[PDB]
């Protein structure tokens, strides 16, 4: 930042200088003829260096008499502004060593004014890590009375937007020569929105728009003077055609032929992503939709501690998915609503104050089920401290529809990851995976169903003489089938290793994308059948669970009964409480498990933020 | 690159493997009763490993009895090919210290294949840097055929069009058999899609119909039927310049399908991928050793002066009758690939007299053809240039740094497809000046470059009606105020002397206001280029002005072609002292420092009375970088 200001031997030259801003000083033209040194002098507040066009370093020019030399060079710098028009002047003479006197004189007058638009920086560059700096502006999507009104009709929505500075110190007469403007790239202008105050802090009119979809340019007025507050809002999240940066520039204009801008001042804005919250997170608050399932459903949330939410409106986790949006002012959860259409739910009964709305219509066979998210791994060389999404598809070679895969990979803080789930009926991730907490090694553990842990179960069970214990038992009457019918069905065996061979896949593609071992995988036996078509649960799904902590709902599997208890939720047990988890089965054969659905598909859970903030991610 | 294959103790397990790749191999359930040991053993060519899935690193199994645990992993590979459907074969026993014959066994048939598509890597990812690596595709935008642009055919018309493309070897080794069976599929992204095209060979090498298309537009999947065997062969070419809208990857896939589900469906077993980055388009500074010298009625001894010019810096000269400021109309840059590196022509949205030149004379053969048209501006190619290479902000740009023009924030711009093509070449990244205070407004009225044997290689020519002033004040204190300019000129422009130019009151604050606005772009390039005063040059110049406009006094010195040593410099008529222009030897006094020759060109009736100078009407190609951009690491 450095501005050359030429002064004249036959004239004095006028110049407006900004705060800290360097200026060099040179002439027009040769110096006096027989010029062998010069002085030069400076108002109190005027700081004038001496230095070599080679050098880094500065040095107090005022108190010598330096011989001349045309490659050194004067710098001059004013840190505080001004209180009248040419409040100060550098006086540069020039001296021989052939007469006593000056041979000339060289004034210039300078007029300094302090103009800076700052923001809370955590000038023109943002950048990620531990070394971070930048503002991060929210989108505001919720109803605090909002992302859609041209007013601030409301008296905490301004706790959800970021502030903005514009320091304007100086004379006031400078300004009826100069001209303040504050403006935005049009992009970025229907990207956010921007409100001045005037009536500070007390009325909602206060605060009128005046950055918006139209207007890219405001003449800021100097309402309070030395300072200007102004209030930003985010309009829209990362997508494939938005990088997620907003610029807002501040100019001082020489007001002939035009305004001709002197100085420019920037603030860089970075939109804050949408990050989702897996199952390992402490929950918050359960939500469900004959149903003897709210019962239980309510006395495990009792026992694990959340609230919960009944609605008669007729899967409730495949509609909507709870994430958050965080900033150092305020961080809210916001929700993303699925393409399936509950589809009034979300935007009806989900919006409350500190609660924002995303959806991406496609204006359709993937729902909010099959989106997770893994807990913070390592893999790849490279960290992920929020985890990383994880969604259905095919192999290379029935995907989710593209606005919603470009809105994930554009929040660029948990990369996600495409798994095999085509070959599911309905194709859902909680089908076949889910994560726990664990207290040992990576603070968790992934759940994956096998039809191969279910082979060795009930033949382990088979070789002691219970192969006569029958599945499906303890049901309203659908078939009762017993071990021995089970394994000697030859298409069945088939096809479940079919299944096995799929789950296998996904198994070795989220050790390699996660970076987890086999000491970390929890195989969970599940059968599965077909209607000459895809999969789908033969027994309801174990691995399709609600997680709240230390308290996990698990589908009642009601298989084969061996000492009056059924030996699949033994071996749950066997399975999760080494884990010291505890595991409440619920009585899911009624409601939910012959409509392809289980505990985890028919309730949501929002859950408490990640510790470790965004910025630091270091994509 | 794992793959998990469980095999079955009441049946055999049959099963297609890929060379290389490692198959983990564990049972459904099972697990004989006793079992307390197990044995594993392989076909020849078949490579058994024994690892726990908690400590990486292998062993070999098939020479001891292991003790049975489920925390163990058994790993096949197979580098090999098969000759047969299933030539290899890994049995499991498994074994008790009960009864001495085995519980039971398991039985696995493997069939390997040796598929995989690879090209020149100088496979999933490209990487900047000294340690990078990936195939680099050109875009071929030339007419290589003497028959007719070569980019929008869809045969190969030519024997050496080829040349320019990238080879694509595509390895399918194994059992004929097998693929009676199993299908290979050739595929791309639709968008990647409409980005290039592939060809692939039938006959190879002879005939120009042997190249069939089959990726483009329309095809995103083909079938390769394996003529040549084991190995067929594609050439692929690019068809589109990075931009705003193309980020420059181009990336082909090779699938194998077990189609042996005749009713079902086919089923992906193993996928590979060749990743290629479209080679971006390079600009060259005067810095450069020059090549040939482009020239463009009532013309006069100044063609004479360029061709006496080249004929001393050795470089071709093209004459060009065609008018109804060759500089303003192309700029000359190349791409480069480690095949084939051939200069590629850029053409100007400025059109109207040399609008068809480049795509009729300068299309040779190996010599490309980039133009984005609009849907406007005052600027134009004579405002393209570009610096040497240099070091700034912190970061190194070894091939230098784009420069072009435009105003502070407050209009005149270069159109936005232009900004977004040169934007986008991420190689050379441009730096906007202020040059809207010019009448026409081009970068080479007040910038230049020159080559300087000491210093940082170079040095930054900027006019300066400040040196014009310390020239004739200096010049009028030995009494020589009386000098006229313009005296050895054709006249009706009114011959002026020193004391009437220095006593003008309007014109020297004028031309302090200019000085003013290249101060500004001094500071600027000193900032963006990480120049300092030692590499810069004031040559004096001033400016006229019809109340809104700028143009040369007289004859603009920094608007001169410089071809390595040999510069040529407008001759400015200045005010004549001994016999000679001061102003020419104040030019002199500058430059020949440097070691170059100064040779100033009569050019006063047909350019500057246009607004131009020599650099705006003659144009010059360049010896490219020896710096290869894929280093760059942007
Ligand atoms: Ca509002
Ligand atoms: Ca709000
Ligand atoms: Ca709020
Ligand atoms: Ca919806
Ligand atoms: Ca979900
Ligand atoms: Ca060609
Ligand atoms: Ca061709
Ligand atoms: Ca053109
Ligand atoms: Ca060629
Ligand atoms: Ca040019
Ligand atoms: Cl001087
Ligand atoms: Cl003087
Ligand atoms: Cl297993
Ligand atoms: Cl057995």
């Amino acid at each position: 930042l450095q501005r050359i200001v030429r002064v004249s031997l036959e004239h004095p030259t006028s110049a407006v200088c900004v705060a800290g801003v360097e200026t060099l000083v040179d002439i027009y033209g040769s110096v006096p003829e027989g010029t062998e040194m010069f002085e030069v002098y400076g108002t109190p507040g005027v700081d004038i260096y001496i230095s070599p066009n080679m050098e880094r370093g500065r040095e107090r020019a005022d108190t010598r008499r330096w011989r001349f030399d045309a490659t050194l060079e004067i710098i001059v710098v004013m840190n505080s502004p001004s209180n009248d028009l040419n409040d100060s002047h550098v006086q540069i003479s020039y001296h021989s060593s052939h007469e006593p006197l000056p041979l000339a004189y060289a004034v210039l007058y300078l007029t300094c004014v302090d103009i800076s638009l700052d923001c809370d920086l955590n000038k023109r560059q943002w950048v990620w890590g531990p070394s971070g700096y930048g503002g991060i502006l929210l989108v505001n999507c919720d109803r605090d009375d909002d992302n859609c009104d041209q007013h601030v009709h409301c008296l905490q929505d301004l706790e959800d937007m970021s502030v903005m500075v514009l320091r304007t110190q100086g004379p006031a007469a400078l300004f009826d020569d100069h001209k303040l403007v504050l403006h935005t790239s049009s992009y970025d202008a229907k990207r956010a929105q921007v409100f001045h105050i005037c009536g500070p802090e007390d009325v909602c009119e206060a605060y009128r728009h005046v950055l918006g979809q139209d207007k890219v340019s405001y003449e800021v007025p100097r309402l309070h003077g030395d300072e200007e507050r102004f209030f930003v809002e985010g309009l829209s999240f990362p997508d494939a055609g938005f990088t997620g940066l907003i610029s807002f520039h501040v100019t001082l204009l020489d007001d002939d032929f035009s305004a001709s801008p002197i100085f420019t001042d920037t603030v860089v804005f970075r939109v804050a992503p949408w990050i989702m919250t897996p199952s390992t997170l402490p929950p918050l608050e359960v939500y469900v939709c004959n149903t003897c399932f709210v019962d239980a459903v309510a006395e495990l949330a009792r026992k694990a501690g959340c609230k919960l939410t009944i609605c008669p409106q007729a899967w409730i986790q495949d509609e909507m998915e709870l994430g958050y949006v965080q900033a150092p002012h305020k961080t809210l959860p916001v929700v993303f609503d699925s393409p399936r259409n509950l589809q009034d739910f979300p935007y009806k009964r989900i919006l409350g104050p500190d609660f924002g709305y995303v959806t991406r219509e496609p204006r359709g066979l993937d729902s909010f089920g099959n989106l997770e998210v893994s807990p913070p791994v390592v893999a790849n060389g490279k960290e992920y401290p929020l985890g990383r999404i994880l969604i259905g598809g095919n192999l290379p070679g029935r995907r989710v529809t593209q606005v919603v895969r470009d809105f994930l990979h554009a929040q660029k803080v948990q990369p996600p990851v495409e798994l095999f789930v085509d070959w599911l009926a309905v194709g859902h991730v909680d089908e076949f995976l889910s994560f726990v907490p664990a207290p040992d090694g990576k603070g968790f553990r992934m759940l994956l169903a096998s039809p191969g842990a279910c082979f060795k179960l009930f033949q382990e069970k088979q070789k002691c003489g219970h192969g006569r214990a029958l599945l499906f038992q303890g049901v309203v009457d659908v078939k009762t089938i017993s071990i021995n019918q089970v394994l000697s069905n030859k298409d069945l065996i088939n096809y479940n290793k079919f299944v096995q061979s799929c789950i296998d896949w996904n198994r070795e593609v989220l050790k390699r994308e996660l970076g987890l071992a086999e000491c970390d995988i929890i195989d969970i036996p599940q059968l599965f059948k077909t209607e000459r078509k895809k999969a789908t649960a033969f027994f309801p799904d174990l691995v399709n669970m609600l997680v709240l902590g230390k308290h996990l709902g698990i589908p009642k599997p009601f298989g084969p009964i061996i000492n009056g208890c059924c030996c699949l939720e033994e071996k749950v047990r066997s399975l999760l409480e080494p884990l010291g988890l505890h595991c409440t089965f619920i009585d899911d054969f009624t409601p939910y498990h012959m409509l392809h659905g289980e505990v985890h598909a028919g309730t949501n859970v929002c859950r408490k933020p990640f510790s470790f903030k965004w910025w630091n991610m270091v994509p």
